[PDB]
């Protein structure tokens, strides 16, 4: 399985570690790639796309990588399942629920409820563990 994500102090890629650190103890291979090492086609072979990414300018994806990303992906996806996660300050979400839309828009199959945690994980280390099991038993 593969992790894709953008993280600008590190919050997110914590979430992205303990996320694959409960695929693996699910008894399965995960790699977690930063959305600037990405290759869209080995990508898009995938059946589940795990994707995150921290709440950034006005309540948005970050804007220099992530979202072109996103962009990119955008027609090629229609029928895939996904799973979204991302670390925030002091919003309630809002950047999330847009992009649970946005993904629902483009076609995708959203697995679960997205885990978003506040900062760094710390006492949500588990639920990401959790979110990972979950996503493993797809
Ligand atoms: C320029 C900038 C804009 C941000 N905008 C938001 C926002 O709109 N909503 C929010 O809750 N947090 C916002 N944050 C806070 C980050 O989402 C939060 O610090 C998160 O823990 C960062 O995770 P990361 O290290 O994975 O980037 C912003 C942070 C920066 C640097």
């Amino acid at each position: 399985m593969k992790i894709v994500y953008w993280s600008g102090t590190g919050n997110t890629e914590k979430m992205a570690e303990l996320i694959a650190k409960g695929i693996i103890e699910s008894g399965k291979d995960v790699n977690t790639i930063n959305v600037s090492d990405v290759n869209i086609d080995e990508l898009l072979n995938e059946d589940i796309l795990i994707l995150g990414c921290s709440a950034m300018g006005p309540e948005v994806l970050e804007e220099s990588e992530f979202e072109p990303f996103i962009e990119e992906i955008s027609t090629k996806i229609s029928g895939k399942k996904v799973a979204l996660f991302g670390s925030y300050g002091w919003g309630d979400g809002k950047w999330m629920r847009d992009f649970e839309e946005r993904m629902n828009g483009y076609g995708c199959v959203v697995v679960e409820t997205p885990l978003i945690v506040q900062n760094e994980p710390d006492e949500a280390e588990q639920d990401c563990i959790e979110f990972g099991k979950k996503i493993a038993n797809i």
